[PDB]
């Protein structure tokens, strides 16, 4: 076949949020002239959609002008240390990187040639965001019994964080469960501010609850895609949150973590365990809007499968305003850097590097340099811009396993001006 990805590959879009590329195809098929050539077809979209791509060291919105479907006789599945699992055609390209005296160069590598130990470009920061106006019917929308927020701001985002992490929706009641009565009071304050109605705090057998009795309010959250309970296995992050400014995402994430995130001392990581796999993948994209690289793992808990998102390591935690040493954390943000050639090209700044705690010899025999060490090194060798832009956005993630899968299937791709777009179960740079 051609260059393309498995239909379950997520893609971040402005118009539809984070969606499987096969779902995107089903939405867009027919909405433009299609050219068919045997096992390949291309649609030129009547209305281009917006995805995200990498350009000039940043990750910003870019137009996708075409969508492709092909039929492939086999696939390659790539797993990485962070928990990305990408399934693509053998000639589909990923990117490896090298930092030299001249900056960061991304190199295209076909999936058929990827091997364990390679490090592929993934996204740890997604730029952009605007305050999203909540979409209305052009019909006969608008409850008049409550006040309906019209912009997704930090207050609503905080409330959504409590509701998704620790809430239930019954047909006529919104509930938030927590043993901190001050958090329940805060949620009630927000409900008055946002919706003009409030609830009451009920002391229950093993937990307190804030109960807000309003069918219009339930309907508002259901239209947003809020799960009916913690255990919903199919809930998704709302598109409007993925398009929001980082301040809004931060309000949501902080609220989620206070409700159902847990800090593990020995490992140096905040863990979120959710029952929704696509909800977990969506959390990873939200975290990239904060500049955080999540890890992902499937876990067994009392005979059922759960999805663990970890915010791990001192650098990630700083992005939440948390200042903590994590000496038990294994570094996974490793920069491929040609240390010796850079050092010589810059005239061997031995004393200056020693002053930053770097002994150049410790990197001359293939040793890994962390991003944190590279930030310091870079300032002394003329590479600050690469450290503070390109490598603020791109992490080079270790491939742990590659497998050829000899099963034919339909595959999909999109066309962008950058020849790349952001997709995968956690944000990954995909070539087109």
């Amino acid at each position: 076949s051609g260059k393309a990805v498995d239909g379950n590959t997520l893609v971040l879009t402005e118009e539809f949020g984070l969606v499987k590329i096969k779902e995107l195809y089903e939405k867009l098929d027919g909405k433009g002239r299609k050219t068919v050539e045997g096992n390949e077809e291309w649609t030129e979209l009547e209305t281009p959609v917006t995805v995200y791509g990498y350009r000039n060291g940043r990750i910003v919105g870019i137009k996708a002008t075409h969508i492709y479907k092909g039929i492939s006789s086999g696939m390659i599945e790539i797993r990485t240390r962070t928990g990305r699992k990408i399934k693509v055609t053998p000639i589909h390209k990923l990117f490896t990187g090298r930092v030299t005296k001249d900056g960061l160069a991304l190199e295209e590598v076909m999936a058929m040639h990827i091997k364990p130990g390679d490090r592929i470009a993934v996204v740890k920061k997604i730029d952009g965001g605007e305050y999203v106006k909540l979409t209305t019917s052009p019909d006969f929308r608008k409850s008049r019994k409550i006040k309906v927020p019209e912009v997704l701001d930090e207050d609503l985002a905080e409330f959504l964080g409590y509701l998704i992490a620790d809430g239930t929706l019954k047909p006529r009641t919104v509930a938030i469960y927590n043993n901190d009565e001050s958090l329940l009071k805060r949620a009630n304050f927000l409900s008055t501010k946002l919706f003009g109605i409030n609830g009451k705090i009920v002391q229950e057998r093993t937990v307190k609850a804030l109960l807000i009795h309003s069918k219009p309010l339930v309907d508002f959250f259901r239209k947003l895609g809020i799960p009916e309970s913690k255990k919903a296995r199919n809930w998704k992050v709302p598109r409007e949150l993925l398009l929001s400014p980082p301040s809004v995402v931060k309000a949501f994430i902080n609220a989620y973590i206070v409700c159902d995130g847990y800090y593990h001392e020995r490992k140096g990581e905040i863990e979120i365990t959710t029952a929704s796999e696509e909800g977990a993948y969506g959390l990873s994209y939200l975290l990239a809007k904060l500049g955080i690289y999540a890890t992902f793992r499937k876990k067994q808990i009392k005979g059922k499968e759960y999805y663990r998102i970890a915010i791990s390591g001192k650098t990630n935690l700083e992005k939440l305003g948390i200042k903590r040493e994590t000496r038990g954390y294994t570094n996974i943000d490793i920069v491929p850097v040609e240390v010796e050639s850079i050092y010589n090209a810059l005239g061997r700044p031995y004393s200056e590097l020693k002053g930053e705690g770097i002994e150049i010899h410790n990197y001359l025999n293939g040793e890994n340099m962390t991003y944190e060490t590279f930030r310091k090194f870079a300032k002394l060798v003329g590479l600050e811009e690469v450290a503070e832009n390109h490598l603020k956005h791109i992490l080079f993630d270790e491939v742990v396993e590659v497998k050829y899968i000899p099963e034919p299937q339909e595959v999909y791709d999109i066309t962008t001006e950058t020849h790349n777009f952001v997709g995968g179960n956690m944000p990954t740079l995909l070539h087109n």
